[PDB]
């Protein structure tokens, strides 16, 4: 991978690997959503980043995803060659935006997009905060300085509150635990663990007849290595529309929230 | 990735993901077989056997058959940082009549050196009744050509921890976790539960005092019985001993034996 010639966007080529497709032979969502996480991280060393500045390393300060938006229209195929696009923008004192735009490497076609909403957290406290100007002037020369939406539409096409799942849930998956292939190097649950987790509480002969296209992921608050998941969904809908709900069984406490759409193969 | 010269191995070169390192930012087992995996898959499809089927032959997709890891065992060095590029080759070859082993050397691709060896023993399994039975002669005879006909190991010292039989753990076991699922990612294209996916589950029992300051050197595996995606599975760990543990995976609903294994850590 390399920044573009302007050098305030990044990309990258993946080859599909046969562990990362499902049943018709092409790539899962959480394969997409880790070559997202990938590319990205890859931008972030290319400008000199380890996703915190220097002000924020001072601060205390971390960054830590609000939300995921992710729209597929083709999924690559095992051993077909994907290329993503990623940048960053500033959405001033409320935090910054990742986008990612992929591509079929052969024909150039837009096969997918997704955009997410990034805040500023507190790493001893985990309290969530404002971004300052003196953080703000540290990576604004990374970004592009005109806005760039990959979805013009609303930056992200379900900018609407998604509401909170009514019990009783129509399907659910209980006691959902993450191993240690769940963490990431900080020890700490991967985002794309919470998508595998939502997706878990579909009925079989939706995911045997349906290719998903469109999910929209709130990040509340994080499930750690000793915590335990349930995860549920309600149908609220050719096409197929669902509400998810991610809690801890503990004491009920929600980590995660998102909507899914499903198109009829 | 690439047919070696003679056209009886194949090679390729992988660069460390941030998301397949663990705590000391060098990749996991897990990363590990799963690159294993892939070589192996880019391997048949240089030998022309397509995408269309997980790494089966033409007969082997006629009559409904697949393929089944029976043992599988790897020896890592020193585990490649993240970002780096670690060079893969892997090879096929029969055992007579009475094996399929696949074989593995992982190299430092600028340096050269040996840096981790696998092996493993393959089966074949009917796709529809899940019944096992040893690969056949005409399966044999399509990859044959494709396979080196002298012995090429990639253990081929006597006594290699490689041929160790593995004896079965006796309960109490020392350490446990228990109540292990897997999901739908921990499936293949054939919608059975991946062979990697046991490699975790086996070390999901190891304490949390042991990978804190130990790395994992060796890992043998044998599967005995395959993990359904509607079963529950017991990871069961017992000390031997460098520290060395046996390992046991059963199905809690009766107890019945899928998988058992040793491995062993060397300390930090
Ligand atoms: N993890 C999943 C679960 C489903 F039910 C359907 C698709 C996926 C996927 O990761 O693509
Ligand atoms: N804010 C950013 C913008 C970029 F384009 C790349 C990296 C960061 C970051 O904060 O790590
Ligand atoms: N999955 C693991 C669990 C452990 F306890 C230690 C290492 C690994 C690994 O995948 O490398
Ligand atoms: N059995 C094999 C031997 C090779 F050399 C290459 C591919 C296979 C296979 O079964 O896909």
């Amino acid at each position: 991978g390399s920044l573009t010639e302007d050098g305030l966007s990044y990309k990258e080529k993946f080859v599909v690997r046969s562990y990362e497709v499902g049943s018709n032979k092409t790539a899962t969502v959480e394969t997409i959503a880790n070559l997202l996480q990938e590319v990205g991280c890859n931008h972030a060393q290319s400008v000199g980043f380890s996703a915190t500045t220097t002000t924020m390393r001072k601060l205390h300060l971390i960054w830590v995803t609000a939300r995921m938006h992710i729209e597929i229209y083709k999924y690559p195929a095992w051993g077909d060659v994907v290329e993503i696009e990623t940048w960053c923008q500033s959405e001033g004192r409320i935090g910054t935006r990742r986008d990612w735009i992929l591509k079929d490497s052969v024909t150039g076609e837009v096969t997918g997009r997704a955009t997410s909403k990034w805040v500023m957290m507190n790493q001893d406290t985990r309290r969530l905060q404002k971004v300052s100007d003196d953080v703000r002037d540290e990576y604004l020369v990374f970004c592009p300085q005109e806005p760039r939406l990959a979805f013009p539409e609303e930056n992200n096409r379900s900018l609407k509150k998604i509401p909170k799942l009514e019990d009783p849930a129509q399907y659910s998956m209980i006691g959902l635990k993450p191993r240690r292939a769940d963490l990431d190097m900080n020890q700490h649950v991967n985002n794309v663990t919470y998508i595998g987790w939502v997706l878990e509480s579909i009925p079989q002969e939706i995911v045997d007849t349906h290719e998903l296209q469109v999910i929209t992921l709130d990040y509340r608050r994080e499930c750690q290595q000793d915590d335990v998941v349930d995860s549920l969904t309600t149908t609220t809908s050719n096409d197929s529309q669902f509400l998810h709900l991610l809690r801890l069984s503990g004491d009920g406490q929600e980590i995660n929230r998102g909507t899914t759409l499903w198109r009829k193969k």
